[PDB]
């Protein structure tokens, strides 16, 4: 199909102060595609078609979330969820 | 241990004619890292210390070509590298 859809992120790891520009790589992206981060729409900028940066969003508490695709408030589920891992340092 | 290295590439499919842009994935990327298609090497830019940006190589012959990292002509091989896979349009 041409539903957009994750391969993987890099990095799939980050701390709970958030920023760090995550890499999404994967198929029939698309200009207007929004990202969700732990549940968080992100700012969202396409590379190439088959690349999306975003940047981190804090988070308050460490652990694993999962980062989707939508568009027009709609999301889809082709594929598996990027999984990312926030850690704290405290 | 900083070795940079490949967790995956996108898209992982590309015209023996080449000059394709692909997004690699991983870590401990850096400024004047290369990469080579099977037996060709080319630049990449920077995007993060978890991407870069690539030109496919033309290849003569279609088929699948390891995808694997170098600096200042000493290459690297930590884990498994990438798989890249050339098609004729012919
Ligand atoms: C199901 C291939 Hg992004
Ligand atoms: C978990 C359904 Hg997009
Ligand atoms: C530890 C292989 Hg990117
Ligand atoms: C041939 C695996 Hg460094």
């Amino acid at each position: 199909h041409a539903t957009p859809c994750i391969k993987a992120i890099s990095p799939s790891e980050g701390w709970t102060t958030g920023g760090a520009t995550v890499i999404i790589i994967g198929d029939n992206f698309f200009d207007g595609l929004q990202v969700i981060f732990g549940t968080m729409l992100v700012w969202s900028e396409l590379i190439t078609p088959h690349a999306i940066r975003v940047q981190t969003p804090p988070r308050h508490i460490p652990g694993v979330v999962e980062v989707t695709l939508s568009y027009k408030s709609k999301q889809f589920c082709k594929g598996t969820p990027g999984r990312f891992i926030y850690t704290a340092l405290n």
